[PDB]
């Protein structure tokens, strides 16, 4: 394949403005709103909509040779892949501007919050063990992880957790379910990135074509 | 505290059959559309409502009691934990009857295929990648690794895969895209699971009685 592979989020929070990012940076596209391809109309690039999850898998693994997914994503799938003894690599583009939100431990509204040390021993849930897990190593505080892909918030009040590490950005959904907010541990935006492999001459001054533009969009948008 | 928790599918293949066997063998609960927990009206029972691929973890960590799952999803992570370096350790209960697929490999129906060695050196797109890799170095065969959680039968043709690596029934999604069965790698079925450390003298008289009805509502079905 000649064609360039950018993938991003087919149905998602991401989806909208990854879609808006590529238009006015003049790749013209076609979108099936079903359906995992879609391309360019003017420009020899083809767009894979997959799950976000799967984005730094196929950046890693050289499927594609762009990616825009969340940092969050990014860095717990690198810790997975790195943790099963692999060696997952890319190149970092450009840190966008959306997609904001950061993972952060949350409690009960009604709990004594003091310390880090006050998360000694509780059951967390998160659908972002291995970064729960490295914040929690860095700063020796031990715990007990609940695994859960969503609904990450009902889990104390369901009982299954006394805790949750989970993303927030306007702050409403814990609000929602009387949780507050008590430690940061990541701050996440979107990204744009590229699998490790050099590329062609011809893809990468394509790629570089792209990133000139990005810059001069972010530019005008502030 | 007090009730035994029970982790099942919310909404999938397994849900159904999930729901109705346990009501079968007595256990009386309203499924609506709660977000995680269902409560049993007539016995100290809680239902947890999840995605399929966290109830291995589920049970590996201790947060539940007992899961109903695929034993393909069981398989795949407890490879994942295992290549992590951890012990994940599980009771299979009992193998149910249902939930019946098979893990194949698959290409392109016009494909030259005499043998397992005409995947060497191909992209196999799968969402059960530790199965795959496991089934590929048994037979000693490399091969390239696309991860796709969705829409796996669809990357032979936007050109992401060669081959695929996808759970089978009827056979009509493979003929729907142009794909042939060429070998199977993994048969499975919905299976019961619980979870390694010993559960309370009360929990566990409970699920004695529970498998007792199993095994009367299995054997009432053929
Ligand atoms: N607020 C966010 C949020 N903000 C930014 N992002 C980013 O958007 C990415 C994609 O989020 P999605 O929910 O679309 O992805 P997904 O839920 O994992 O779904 P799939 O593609 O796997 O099917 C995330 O990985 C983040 O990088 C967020 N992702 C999820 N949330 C959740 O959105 C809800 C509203 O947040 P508040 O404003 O704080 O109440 C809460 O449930 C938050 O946990
Ligand atoms: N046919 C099956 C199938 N049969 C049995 N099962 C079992 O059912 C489990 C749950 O399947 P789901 O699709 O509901 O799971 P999921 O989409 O991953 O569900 P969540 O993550 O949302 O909880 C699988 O893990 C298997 O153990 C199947 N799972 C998936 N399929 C797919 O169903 C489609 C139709 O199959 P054919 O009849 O052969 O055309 C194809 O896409 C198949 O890949
Ligand atoms: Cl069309
Ligand atoms: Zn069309
Ligand atoms: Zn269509
Ligand atoms: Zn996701
Ligand atoms: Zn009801
Ligand atoms: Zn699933």
């Amino acid at each position: 394949n000649t064609r360039l592979r950018i993938a991003i989020q087919k149905s998602g929070r991401l989806s909208k403005e990854s879609i808006e990012l590529l238009s006015e940076c003049g790749v013209k596209m076609h979108i099936h709103e079903q359906s995992l391809i879609a391309f360019s109309t003017n420009l020899p690039i083809d767009i894979l909509r997959v799950r976000d999850d799967d984005i730094p898998g196929l950046i890693f693994d050289g499927v594609v040779d762009l990616g825009i997914i969340g940092e969050n994503v990014l860095e717990e799938n690198e810790l997975e892949r790195q943790s099963l003894g692999e060696n997952p690599s890319y190149k970092l583009l450009k840190k966008l501007d959306f997609g904001y939100c950061r993972l952060s431990l949350a409690l009960p509204q009604e709990n004594k919050f003091q310390n880090l040390k006050d998360f000694e021993g509780l059951r967390i849930a998160t659908s972002y063990p291995q970064l729960l897990k490295r914040f929690m190593k860095e700063n020796g505080i031990n715990y007990k992880n609940c695994t859960l892909t969503g609904s990450v918030e009902v889990a104390p009040r369901a009982n299954l957790a006394d805790a949750i590490c989970d993303l927030v950005s306007s702050g409403a959904t814990l609000q929602a379910n009387n949780l507050k907010e008590v430690k940061v541990i990541y701050e996440s935006r979107a990204c744009l990135i590229q699998k490790e492999n050099a590329l062609s001459k011809e893809k990468q001054a394509l790629v570089d074509k792209i990133m000139l533009r990005v810059a001069g969009v972010m530019q005008a948008r502030e």
